């Protein structure tokens, strides 16, 4: 039974990788206006 805050901290890197991936994806897409 681990649905608490400290239990969610283990999934940090997972959501962290996605945060970077999502940022960069849109980042590159945003700079695709002059293409």
């Amino acid at each position: 039974g681990s649905m608490n805050a400290p239990a969610r901290a283990a999934a940090k890197t997972a959501a962290d990788a996605l945060a970077a991936a999502k940022k960069t994806a849109a980042d590159a897409a945003a700079a695709a206006a002059a293409a």
